[PDB]
Protein backbone atom coordinates (compact mmCIF):
# COMPACT_ATOMS: atom_id res chain seq x y z
CA UNK A 1 0.00 0.00 0.00
CA UNK A 2 1.55 3.08 -0.28
CA UNK A 3 -0.56 7.23 -0.81
CA UNK A 4 2.24 7.68 -3.50
CA UNK A 5 0.57 5.10 -5.78
CA UNK A 6 -3.05 6.86 -5.50
CA UNK A 7 -4.03 7.86 -8.92
CA UNK A 8 -1.32 6.57 -11.03
CA UNK A 9 -4.01 5.06 -13.55
CA UNK A 10 -5.30 7.20 -16.34
CA UNK A 11 -7.08 6.58 -19.73
CA UNK A 12 -9.70 7.27 -22.12
CA UNK A 13 -13.40 6.36 -21.39
CA UNK A 14 -13.46 2.83 -23.67
CA UNK A 15 -9.63 2.28 -24.29
CA UNK A 16 -8.39 1.03 -21.12
CA UNK A 17 -6.92 2.47 -18.34
CA UNK A 18 -2.80 2.73 -18.39
CA UNK A 19 0.37 3.10 -15.74
CA UNK A 20 3.55 5.03 -16.52
CA UNK A 21 6.14 2.44 -16.71
CA UNK A 22 10.17 2.34 -17.58
CA UNK A 23 11.93 -0.08 -19.64
CA UNK A 24 15.81 -0.20 -20.21
CA UNK A 25 18.85 1.58 -19.24
CA UNK A 26 18.67 4.52 -19.17
CA UNK A 27 14.77 3.97 -18.53
CA UNK A 28 12.50 5.02 -21.27
CA UNK A 29 9.39 5.87 -20.60
CA UNK A 30 6.29 4.11 -21.58
CA UNK A 31 2.21 3.81 -20.93
CA UNK A 32 1.04 0.73 -20.46
CA UNK A 33 -2.53 -0.94 -20.42
CA UNK A 34 -3.41 -2.96 -17.32
CA UNK A 35 -5.01 -5.73 -18.00
CA UNK A 36 -6.02 -8.37 -15.64
CA UNK A 37 -7.58 -10.69 -19.02
CA UNK A 38 -3.84 -11.12 -20.25
CA UNK A 39 -0.55 -12.78 -18.89
CA UNK A 40 1.94 -11.35 -21.21
CA UNK A 41 3.89 -8.32 -20.87
CA UNK A 42 4.37 -6.52 -23.82
CA UNK A 43 5.01 -3.15 -25.24
CA UNK A 44 5.46 -1.54 -29.02
CA UNK A 45 9.06 -1.52 -30.44
CA UNK A 46 8.97 -0.73 -33.76
CA UNK A 47 7.06 2.27 -35.43
CA UNK A 48 3.11 2.24 -36.25
CA UNK A 49 1.00 5.06 -37.19
CA UNK A 50 -0.79 5.46 -33.91
CA UNK A 51 2.42 5.20 -31.88
CA UNK A 52 4.29 8.48 -31.01
CA UNK A 53 6.96 6.62 -28.74
CA UNK A 54 8.77 2.97 -28.81
CA UNK A 55 11.11 0.53 -26.89
CA UNK A 56 14.20 0.60 -28.39
CA UNK A 57 15.84 -2.55 -27.37
CA UNK A 58 19.69 -0.78 -28.59
CA UNK A 59 19.36 1.96 -26.59
CA UNK A 60 18.78 0.05 -23.45
CA UNK A 61 22.34 -1.62 -21.47
CA UNK A 62 20.46 -3.93 -19.77
CA UNK A 63 18.30 -5.64 -22.52
CA UNK A 64 18.99 -9.44 -23.24
CA UNK A 65 17.44 -10.91 -26.35
CA UNK A 66 15.97 -13.95 -25.08
CA UNK A 67 15.92 -15.37 -29.38
CA UNK A 68 12.13 -16.37 -29.47
CA UNK A 69 9.28 -15.45 -31.40
CA UNK A 70 5.97 -14.26 -29.05
CA UNK A 71 2.39 -13.64 -30.23
CA UNK A 72 -1.02 -13.29 -28.85
CA UNK A 73 -4.58 -13.01 -30.43
CA UNK A 74 -6.96 -10.89 -28.32
CA UNK A 75 -10.40 -10.38 -28.71
CA UNK A 76 -9.63 -8.74 -31.89
CA UNK A 77 -6.27 -7.29 -31.53
CA UNK A 78 -3.29 -9.17 -31.92
CA UNK A 79 0.60 -8.89 -32.17
CA UNK A 80 3.46 -10.67 -33.23
CA UNK A 81 7.07 -10.03 -31.39
CA UNK A 82 10.15 -11.05 -30.19
CA UNK A 83 10.91 -11.92 -26.65
CA UNK A 84 13.59 -10.37 -24.40
CA UNK A 85 14.42 -9.49 -20.87
CA UNK A 86 14.68 -5.43 -19.37
CA UNK A 87 14.73 -4.10 -16.15
CA UNK A 88 11.18 -2.62 -15.43
CA UNK A 89 9.64 -0.26 -13.43
CA UNK A 90 6.59 1.53 -12.38
CA UNK A 91 7.99 5.02 -11.07
CA UNK A 92 4.29 5.76 -9.18
CA UNK A 93 4.33 1.80 -7.79
CA UNK A 94 6.40 0.38 -5.55
CA UNK A 95 10.31 1.55 -5.31
CA UNK A 96 11.64 -1.58 -6.78
CA UNK A 97 12.82 -2.57 -9.63
CA UNK A 98 12.91 -6.26 -11.57
CA UNK A 99 13.94 -8.21 -14.41
CA UNK A 100 10.76 -8.88 -16.38
CA UNK A 101 10.22 -10.69 -19.58
CA UNK A 102 8.90 -8.59 -22.46
CA UNK A 103 7.32 -8.99 -25.43
CA UNK A 104 9.21 -6.38 -27.82
CA UNK A 105 6.10 -5.50 -30.45
CA UNK A 106 7.22 -5.23 -33.92
CA UNK A 107 3.64 -6.29 -36.04
CA UNK A 108 0.42 -5.32 -34.84
CA UNK A 109 -3.46 -5.70 -35.97
CA UNK A 110 -6.07 -3.62 -34.26
CA UNK A 111 -3.97 -3.49 -31.21
CA UNK A 112 -3.04 -0.21 -30.83
CA UNK A 113 -6.01 2.39 -30.43
CA UNK A 114 -5.47 5.88 -32.33
CA UNK A 115 -4.95 8.58 -29.14
CA UNK A 116 -5.12 5.94 -26.94
CA UNK A 117 -1.72 7.40 -25.20
CA UNK A 118 -0.81 3.62 -23.95
CA UNK A 119 2.51 2.12 -25.91
CA UNK A 120 2.15 -1.51 -24.18
CA UNK A 121 0.02 -3.94 -22.10
CA UNK A 122 0.54 -5.52 -18.80
CA UNK A 123 -1.07 -8.90 -18.58
CA UNK A 124 -1.42 -9.32 -14.28
CA UNK A 125 -3.51 -12.74 -14.77
CA UNK A 126 -1.34 -16.17 -14.09
CA UNK A 127 1.09 -18.02 -16.09
CA UNK A 128 -0.96 -20.84 -17.21
CA UNK A 129 -2.76 -18.34 -20.14
CA UNK A 130 0.79 -17.02 -21.09
CA UNK A 131 2.56 -16.95 -24.78
CA UNK A 132 3.52 -19.07 -26.10
CA UNK A 133 3.20 -21.05 -22.89
CA UNK A 134 3.22 -21.21 -19.69
CA UNK A 135 6.77 -20.77 -19.07
CA UNK A 136 6.95 -17.73 -19.65
CA UNK A 137 7.06 -16.18 -16.26
CA UNK A 138 4.41 -12.93 -16.19
CA UNK A 139 5.42 -9.66 -14.75
CA UNK A 140 3.71 -9.56 -11.18
CA UNK A 141 5.72 -13.01 -10.74
CA UNK A 142 8.97 -12.08 -11.67
CA UNK A 143 8.29 -8.98 -8.95
CA UNK A 144 6.87 -10.62 -6.07
CA UNK A 145 10.20 -13.39 -6.77
CA UNK A 146 12.59 -10.95 -7.04
CA UNK A 147 11.64 -8.89 -4.25
CA UNK A 148 9.74 -8.55 -1.17
CA UNK A 149 6.19 -6.83 -2.39
CA UNK A 150 3.52 -8.91 -1.02
CA UNK A 151 1.04 -11.14 -3.69
CA UNK A 152 -1.29 -9.39 -4.17
CA UNK A 153 -2.46 -6.11 -6.02
CA UNK A 154 -6.04 -3.72 -5.87
CA UNK A 155 -7.51 -1.76 -8.75
CA UNK A 156 -9.73 1.53 -8.19
CA UNK A 157 -10.73 2.37 -11.56
CA UNK A 158 -12.80 5.63 -11.54
CA UNK A 159 -15.52 6.70 -14.00
CA UNK A 160 -15.52 9.95 -16.17
CA UNK A 161 -16.78 11.99 -13.37
CA UNK A 162 -14.80 17.04 -23.06
CA UNK A 163 -17.12 17.58 -25.56
CA UNK A 164 -15.77 16.12 -28.88
CA UNK A 165 -12.61 14.21 -27.01
CA UNK A 166 -13.17 10.68 -25.03
CA UNK A 167 -13.31 12.09 -21.48
CA UNK A 168 -10.74 11.26 -19.42
CA UNK A 169 -10.65 8.41 -16.77
CA UNK A 170 -8.34 7.77 -13.82
CA UNK A 171 -7.30 5.50 -10.93
CA UNK A 172 -5.25 3.85 -8.85
CA UNK A 173 -3.53 0.51 -8.62
CA UNK A 174 -2.36 -0.15 -5.54
CA UNK A 175 0.71 -3.03 -5.73
CA UNK A 176 1.50 -5.03 -2.48
CA UNK A 177 -1.35 -4.09 -0.38
CA UNK A 178 -4.93 -2.67 0.96
CA UNK A 179 -5.24 0.71 0.78
CA UNK A 180 -8.47 1.66 3.32
CA UNK A 181 -9.03 4.98 2.05
CA UNK A 182 -10.11 4.05 -0.91
CA UNK A 183 -12.95 2.24 0.27
CA UNK A 184 -15.78 2.23 2.41
CA UNK A 185 -17.49 -0.43 4.04
CA UNK A 186 -16.68 -4.16 4.03
CA UNK A 187 -14.43 -5.92 1.90
CA UNK A 188 -16.41 -9.44 0.61
CA UNK A 189 -13.96 -11.82 -1.01
CA UNK A 190 -14.95 -14.36 -4.06
CA UNK A 191 -12.76 -17.60 -4.68
CA UNK A 192 -10.33 -17.40 -7.33
CA UNK A 193 -11.94 -20.92 -9.13
CA UNK A 194 -8.53 -21.65 -11.14
CA UNK A 195 -5.57 -19.95 -11.27
CA UNK A 196 -5.18 -19.17 -14.71
CA UNK A 197 -7.85 -15.93 -15.59
CA UNK A 198 -8.64 -14.41 -12.71
CA UNK A 199 -12.01 -16.68 -12.38
CA UNK A 200 -14.74 -16.90 -10.27
CA UNK A 201 -18.19 -17.63 -9.94
CA UNK A 202 -21.79 -16.20 -10.16
CA UNK A 203 -24.98 -17.72 -8.38
CA UNK A 204 -27.50 -15.61 -8.74
CA UNK A 205 -28.62 -12.78 -10.93
CA UNK A 206 -30.90 -9.43 -10.31
CA UNK A 207 -32.30 -6.96 -12.74
CA UNK A 208 -34.01 -4.06 -9.89
CA UNK A 209 -34.80 -6.71 -7.26
CA UNK A 210 -36.11 -9.31 -9.94
CA UNK A 211 -34.44 -13.10 -9.95
CA UNK A 212 -33.06 -14.12 -13.41
CA UNK A 213 -34.11 -17.46 -12.10
CA UNK A 214 -31.91 -19.41 -14.28
CA UNK A 215 -29.34 -22.35 -13.71
CA UNK A 216 -26.29 -20.71 -12.11
CA UNK A 217 -24.28 -22.97 -14.73
CA UNK A 218 -25.74 -20.74 -17.27
CA UNK A 219 -24.15 -17.77 -15.65
CA UNK A 220 -20.52 -19.26 -15.64
CA UNK A 221 -21.19 -21.08 -19.26
CA UNK A 222 -17.92 -21.39 -20.06
CA UNK A 223 -16.08 -19.09 -17.25
CA UNK A 224 -16.79 -15.90 -15.42
CA UNK A 225 -13.86 -13.84 -14.97
CA UNK A 226 -12.28 -10.38 -13.85
CA UNK A 227 -11.02 -8.43 -16.95
CA UNK A 228 -9.83 -5.13 -16.68
CA UNK A 229 -9.03 -5.15 -20.29
CA UNK A 230 -12.39 -5.10 -21.71
CA UNK A 231 -14.66 -2.70 -21.48
CA UNK A 232 -17.88 -3.89 -21.40
CA UNK A 233 -19.95 -6.28 -18.71
CA UNK A 234 -19.97 -9.23 -21.38
CA UNK A 235 -22.69 -11.77 -20.66
CA UNK A 236 -23.07 -15.33 -22.11
CA UNK A 237 -25.92 -15.78 -24.91
CA UNK A 238 -28.63 -16.89 -22.56
CA UNK A 239 -28.19 -14.46 -20.03
CA UNK A 240 -27.69 -11.38 -22.17
CA UNK A 241 -30.97 -11.88 -23.89
CA UNK A 242 -32.52 -12.12 -20.97
CA UNK A 243 -30.98 -9.07 -19.63
CA UNK A 244 -31.71 -6.93 -21.98
CA UNK A 245 -35.37 -7.96 -22.17
CA UNK A 246 -35.68 -7.22 -18.61
CA UNK A 247 -33.98 -3.77 -18.69
CA UNK A 248 -35.89 -2.74 -22.00
CA UNK A 249 -38.92 -3.53 -19.70
CA UNK A 250 -37.96 -1.30 -17.30
CA UNK A 251 -36.91 1.40 -18.92
CA UNK A 252 -40.01 1.09 -21.75
CA UNK A 253 -41.39 4.19 -21.00
CA UNK A 254 -38.64 5.41 -23.81
CA UNK A 255 -37.97 4.06 -26.67
CA UNK A 256 -34.03 3.33 -28.21
CA UNK A 257 -33.60 1.83 -31.94
CA UNK A 258 -31.95 -1.59 -31.88
CA UNK A 259 -28.42 -0.55 -32.60
CA UNK A 260 -28.35 1.01 -28.50
CA UNK A 261 -29.60 -2.41 -27.39
CA UNK A 262 -26.44 -3.83 -29.28
CA UNK A 263 -23.65 -1.87 -28.17
CA UNK A 264 -22.61 -0.17 -31.36
CA UNK A 265 -24.98 3.10 -31.84
CA UNK A 266 -25.48 5.19 -29.35
CA UNK A 267 -28.16 7.44 -27.49
CA UNK A 268 -28.85 11.00 -26.31
CA UNK A 269 -30.40 13.88 -24.18
CA UNK A 270 -29.86 17.21 -23.28
CA UNK A 271 -27.55 18.32 -21.12
CA UNK A 272 -28.56 17.32 -17.72
CA UNK A 273 -31.69 15.10 -18.15
CA UNK A 274 -30.68 11.87 -18.78
CA UNK A 275 -32.94 9.58 -17.08
CA UNK A 276 -31.23 7.28 -14.75
CA UNK A 277 -34.28 6.73 -13.28
CA UNK A 278 -35.99 4.51 -15.79
CA UNK A 279 -32.81 2.40 -15.92
CA UNK A 280 -32.67 -0.51 -13.38
CA UNK A 281 -29.65 -1.70 -11.06
CA UNK A 282 -28.17 -4.89 -11.91
CA UNK A 283 -26.94 -7.32 -8.70
CA UNK A 284 -24.44 -10.45 -9.50
CA UNK A 285 -24.08 -12.80 -6.42
CA UNK A 286 -20.61 -14.09 -6.51
CA UNK A 287 -19.95 -17.28 -4.53
CA UNK A 288 -18.87 -16.46 -0.64
CA UNK A 289 -15.86 -17.93 0.86
CA UNK A 290 -18.29 -20.37 2.64
CA UNK A 291 -19.82 -22.95 1.21
CA UNK A 292 -23.33 -21.93 1.17
CA UNK A 293 -22.99 -18.39 1.03
CA UNK A 294 -22.44 -15.15 -1.44
CA UNK A 295 -22.53 -11.88 -1.47
CA UNK A 296 -23.62 -9.14 -4.09
CA UNK A 297 -22.53 -6.46 -6.21
CA UNK A 298 -25.17 -4.21 -7.33
CA UNK A 299 -24.37 -2.00 -10.83
CA UNK A 300 -25.88 1.49 -11.76
CA UNK A 301 -26.60 2.73 -14.89
CA UNK A 302 -24.77 5.22 -15.10
CA UNK A 303 -21.85 2.14 -15.09
CA UNK A 304 -23.29 0.40 -17.57
CA UNK A 305 -24.28 3.13 -20.15
CA UNK A 306 -20.71 4.25 -20.97
CA UNK A 307 -20.31 8.29 -22.25
CA UNK A 308 -18.58 9.01 -25.68
CA UNK A 309 -17.95 12.15 -27.63
CA UNK A 310 -20.66 14.47 -28.46
CA UNK A 311 -24.76 13.91 -23.17
CA UNK A 312 -24.68 10.93 -25.34
CA UNK A 313 -24.05 7.00 -24.66
CA UNK A 314 -23.12 3.57 -25.76
CA UNK A 315 -24.82 0.05 -24.22
CA UNK A 316 -22.07 -0.90 -22.71
CA UNK A 317 -23.41 -4.62 -21.52
CA UNK A 318 -22.84 -6.86 -24.81
CA UNK A 319 -23.57 -10.87 -25.80
CA UNK A 320 -20.14 -13.46 -25.61
CA UNK A 321 -19.46 -16.75 -26.82
CA UNK A 322 -16.59 -17.19 -23.83
CA UNK A 323 -18.27 -16.51 -20.71
CA UNK A 324 -18.89 -13.92 -18.41
CA UNK A 325 -16.62 -10.86 -18.57
CA UNK A 326 -16.44 -8.10 -15.82
CA UNK A 327 -15.12 -5.76 -17.34
CA UNK A 328 -14.10 -2.31 -16.90
CA UNK A 329 -17.42 -1.29 -16.51
CA UNK A 330 -18.07 -3.45 -13.35
CA UNK A 331 -15.14 -2.71 -12.12
CA UNK A 332 -15.73 0.86 -11.73
CA UNK A 333 -17.30 2.20 -8.74
CA UNK A 334 -15.94 -0.99 -6.67
CA UNK A 335 -12.39 -1.40 -4.93
CA UNK A 336 -11.13 -4.62 -5.86
CA UNK A 337 -8.39 -6.82 -4.71
CA UNK A 338 -6.62 -8.95 -6.33
CA UNK A 339 -5.60 -11.32 -3.36
CA UNK A 340 -3.24 -14.01 -5.14
CA UNK A 341 -1.39 -15.40 -1.67
CA UNK A 342 -4.96 -16.39 -0.71
CA UNK A 343 -6.80 -16.93 -3.88
CA UNK A 344 -9.65 -14.92 -3.49
CA UNK A 345 -10.70 -11.71 -5.16
CA UNK A 346 -12.25 -8.61 -2.87
CA UNK A 347 -15.20 -6.08 -3.45
CA UNK A 348 -15.76 -2.83 -1.62
CA UNK A 349 -17.78 -0.11 -2.39
CA UNK A 350 -15.21 2.61 -3.96
CA UNK A 351 -14.69 6.36 -2.80
CA UNK A 352 -14.69 7.14 -6.38
CA UNK A 353 -18.52 5.20 -6.98
CA UNK A 354 -21.29 6.99 -8.60
CA UNK A 355 -23.76 8.44 -5.61
CA UNK A 356 -27.15 9.25 -7.13
CA UNK A 357 -30.08 11.09 -4.94
CA UNK A 358 -31.48 7.49 -4.39
CA UNK A 359 -29.22 4.58 -5.17
CA UNK A 360 -25.92 3.36 -4.92
CA UNK A 361 -23.29 1.00 -6.30
CA UNK A 362 -23.00 -1.68 -3.16
CA UNK A 363 -21.34 -4.54 -1.77
CA UNK A 364 -23.80 -7.05 0.96
CA UNK A 365 -23.51 -9.85 2.09
CA UNK A 366 -23.83 -12.23 2.87
CA UNK A 367 -26.79 -14.20 1.25
CA UNK A 368 -27.15 -18.35 1.66
CA UNK A 369 -27.76 -19.71 -1.65
CA UNK A 370 -27.84 -23.50 -1.32
CA UNK A 371 -25.26 -25.28 -3.53
CA UNK A 372 -22.32 -23.31 -5.93
CA UNK A 373 -19.76 -25.15 -6.80
CA UNK A 374 -22.52 -26.44 -9.09
CA UNK A 375 -22.99 -23.19 -10.56
CA UNK A 376 -19.23 -24.18 -12.64
CA UNK A 377 -18.45 -25.27 -15.84
CA UNK A 378 -16.25 -28.72 -14.98
CA UNK A 379 -13.14 -29.04 -17.50
C1 LIG B 1 -10.95 -6.28 -25.71
C2 LIG B 1 -9.72 -7.11 -25.49
O1 LIG B 1 -9.32 -7.87 -26.34
N1 LIG B 1 -9.09 -6.96 -24.32
C3 LIG B 1 -7.84 -7.63 -24.00
C4 LIG B 1 -6.78 -6.56 -23.68
C5 LIG B 1 -6.74 -5.55 -24.81
C6 LIG B 1 -7.04 -4.21 -24.58
C7 LIG B 1 -7.01 -3.28 -25.62
F1 LIG B 1 -7.32 -1.99 -25.38
C8 LIG B 1 -6.71 -3.69 -26.91
C9 LIG B 1 -6.41 -5.03 -27.15
F2 LIG B 1 -6.11 -5.43 -28.39
C10 LIG B 1 -6.42 -5.95 -26.11
C11 LIG B 1 -8.07 -8.62 -22.85
O2 LIG B 1 -6.89 -9.36 -22.60
C12 LIG B 1 -9.23 -9.58 -23.18
N2 LIG B 1 -9.26 -10.75 -22.31
C13 LIG B 1 -9.96 -11.98 -22.70
C14 LIG B 1 -9.15 -12.64 -23.80
C15 LIG B 1 -9.64 -12.79 -25.10
C16 LIG B 1 -8.86 -13.40 -26.09
C17 LIG B 1 -7.59 -13.85 -25.80
C18 LIG B 1 -7.07 -13.72 -24.50
C19 LIG B 1 -5.67 -14.19 -24.16
C20 LIG B 1 -4.74 -12.98 -24.26
C21 LIG B 1 -5.60 -14.76 -22.74
C22 LIG B 1 -5.18 -15.30 -25.10
C23 LIG B 1 -7.87 -13.10 -23.52
C24 LIG B 1 -11.40 -11.58 -23.06
C25 LIG B 1 -12.40 -12.73 -23.14
C26 LIG B 1 -12.32 -13.67 -21.94
C27 LIG B 1 -10.89 -14.11 -21.70
C28 LIG B 1 -10.01 -12.89 -21.47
Amino acid sequence: SFVEMVDNLRGKSGQGYYVEMTVGSPPQTLNILVDTGSSNFAVGAAPHPFLHRYYQRQLSSTYRDLRKGVYVPYTQGKWEGELGTDLVSIPHGPNVTVRANIAAITESDKFFINGSNWEGILGLAYAEIARPDDSLEPFFDSLVKQTHVPNLFSLQLCGAGQSEVLASVGGSMIIGGIDHSLYTGSLWYTPIRREWYYEVIIVRVEINGQDLKMDCKEYNYDKSIVDSGTTNLRLPKKVFEAAVKSIKAASSTEKFPDGFWLGEQLVCWQAGTTPWNIFPVISLYLMGEVTNQSFRITILPQQYLRPVEDDCYKFAISQSSTGTVMGAVIMEGFYVVFDRARKRIGFAVSACHVHDEFRTAAVEGPFVTLDMEDCGYNI
